[PDB]
């Protein structure tokens, strides 16, 4: 496929002796991720490779495949691919500060600021309008599965975290493991999934986002999370969140899918929030 003729060549196929395989990456949060290098470029890389004997052979394919046809500032950076023969490999750019869970959860509040908070959720929305005008739709959209580069750059990736994620943040649920609290309801109780379920996904980030990383429905029992949202329960405004933003958080929960907005209006939306008053000045008057 690295030949420049043949009908079957693919700019993206590398040669895989180019890098060099280090540690799994975040201890294991990942599966089967590992750092590696890329010698040339003395370049740290990402590297997904497939696990022993699995039969998902053509996920990992059609994965390639879907990497190779977008291309944004705040989608993971595919760089190359070794899928010509085993074992098969997806490279991507290696971002500095890991996962935006933990980076919530462990950065200095005094640099991310509300600015930079509403920063990294308005470039989150700007790749979900990339992908939701793609026709693509992203299914698992949390903080964990964001990454965070240099100058508060964040990414959105898609880890696959389902079945390799422990505790209960997916649990069993329609012959699968869902990460009920970020579930859409239709998704929940029909299976319906579609770029509105992200929308309302994206509204659970927004108040990850918000309050630093906090767990969502803090103490409420998932057996009865459905109950409550049909019934319009919805999280409160946290601690002080800008009215307009928890507005925002609102719209992506809306019961009806239809009633969300689509993210090229979120991504809008963030833009012109804060045209009379600055978010710094609306968390001091919130507080
Ligand atoms: C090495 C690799 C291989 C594949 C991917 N893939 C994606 O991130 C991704 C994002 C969006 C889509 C779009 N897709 C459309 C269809 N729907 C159903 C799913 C999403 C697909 C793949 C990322 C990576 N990068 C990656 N993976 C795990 C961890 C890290 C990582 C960790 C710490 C620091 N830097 C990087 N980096
Ligand atoms: C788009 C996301 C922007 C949301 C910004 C919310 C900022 C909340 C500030 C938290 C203040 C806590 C004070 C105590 O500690
Ligand atoms: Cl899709």
């Amino acid at each position: 496929a690295m030949d420049p003729s043949s009908p079957n060549y693919d700019k993206w196929e590398m040669e895989r002796t180019d890098i060099t395989m280090k540690h799994k990456l975040g201890g294991g949060q990942y599966g089967e991720v590992y750092e590696g290098v890329w010698k040339k470029y003395s370049l740290t890389v990402a590297v997904k490779t497939l696990k022993e004997d699995t039969m998902e052979v053509e996920e990992f394919l059609k994965e390639a495949a879907v990497m190779k046809e977008i291309k944004h500032p705040n989608l993971v950076q595919l760089l190359g691919v070794c899928t010509r023969e085993p074992p098969f490999y997806i490279i991507t750019e290696f971002m500095t500060y890991g996962n935006l869970l933990d980076y919530l959860r462990e950065c200095n509040r005094q640099e991310v600021s509300a600015v930079v908070l509403l920063y990294m959720a308005t470039q989150i929305s700007s790749a979900m309008e990339y992908l939701e005008k793609k026709n693509f739709i992203h299914r698992d959209l949390a903080a964990r599965n964001c990454l965070v580069g240099e100058n508060h750059l964040v990414k959105v990736a898609d880890f696959g975290l389902s079945r390799l994620m422990t505790g209960d943040t997916y649990t069993a649920h329609a012959g699968a493991k869902f990460p009920i609290k970020w579930t859409a309801p239709e998704s929940l109780a029909y299976n319906k999934f579609s770029i509105k379920s992200d929308v309302w996904a994206f509204g659970v980030l927004l108040w990850e986002i918000a309050t630093y990383g906090m767990s969502p429905y803090p103490g409420i029992d998932l057996s009865q999370v459905y109950e409550l949202l049909e019934k319009d329960y919805r999280m409160e405004r946290p601690e002080g969140c800008p009215e307009k933003v928890y507005e925002l958080m609102r719209a992506c929960w809306q019961w009806n899918p239809s009633d969300r907005p689509s993210f090229a209006e979120i991504h809008q939306a963030f833009e012109t929030m804060f045209q009379e008053s600055s978010i710094s000045d609306e968390v001091e008057k919130e507080l």
